[PDB]
């Protein structure tokens, strides 16, 4: 109930009564996502007693995860730069992180500090702001440039003295207005098609974090939300229709119905 404190739901997971954290704040901090997706995959374990649980509590066991994380071609010198650089940006991952995606495809962001430590804990990132390849127009306009560069180059656009940047100033200025919940069609597809049937990922849309899964090949985020608590039978949401509605399933992904 209080600001660094979480709720705790035990579900029925893979076989074995196992935790998940939920938030009815909804912020732009990733440690649920990632913490989430660790306890799924039971790297880290809870006392059935438990209620509640504590931001420093969490981030506790995703230190002791990360520096638990055997290496395995792959970056040797880069491995051991890869763990200290996790280690080193880790204090961050509380008091949530700033994402600059870019529009080119649903894996590429604006490299940062934290992407260590989803690269280092085999976590994709993914986003569905994906600029559509039926608009030339447009994507020529933002072409490959990142986000919270598009509106620098946006504003150095309408001041130009050449016409032709304020016609890409306003192209690209459209693309932000007309596709501002953050996830296009285009984006949908593509992140559907490039996700691994049945790894666990983490989509990040409208500065939110959320933990991702891939089943019988379309997408579903798991139920964060607090409200339903109770409802073990709620656990996944499908993410199928880029805005509509959402079908909430049981941890074996058929369908429930809430209280």
């Amino acid at each position: 109930m209080e600001p660094d404190f979480f709720c705790v739901k035990w579900i029925p997971w893979k076989g074995e009564q196992t935790p998940i954290i939920t938030q009815s704040t909804n912020g732009p901090c990733p440690l649920l996502a990632i913490m989430n997706i660790l306890f799924l995959q039971w790297k880290v374990k809870l006392p059935p007693q438990k209620e509640v649980i504590t931001s420093d509590e969490l981030m506790a066991h995703l230190g002791n995860c990360l520096l638990s994380i055997k290496p395995q071609e792959g970056l040797q010198l880069n491995f051991q730069q890869n763990v200290d650089d996790a280690m080193t940006v880790l204090p961050k991952l509380a008091t949530g992180l700033d994402v600059n995606v870019r529009f080119t495809g649903v894996s590429d962001f604006e490299y940062t500090p934290e992407c260590s430590v989803f690269d280092l804990l085999g976590i994709p990132l993914y986003h569905g702001w994906l600029v559509d390849p039926q608009s030339p127009e447009a994507v020529r306009a933002v072409g490959k440039l990142s986000y919270n560069q598009l509106v620098e180059r946006i504003i150095t656009c309408k001041h130009s003295s050449d016409t032709n940047l304020v016609t890409e100033g306003l192209i690209a200025e459209q693309f932000l207005e007309t596709t501002a919940a953050q996830l296009t069609y285009h984006g949908l597809c593509e992140l559907t098609a490039a996700a691994k049937e049945g790894e666990l990922s983490v989509f990040f849309r409208n500065n939110h974090f959320s933990t991702m899964t891939k089943h019988k090949s379309h997408l579903y985020l798991l139920v964060t939300d607090q409200g339903f608590l109770q409802e073990e039978q709620v656990v996944w949401e499908s993410l199928h229709n880029v805005d509509g509605d959402s079908c909430f399933c049981d941890s074996d992904f058929h369908l429930s119905h809430s209280l």
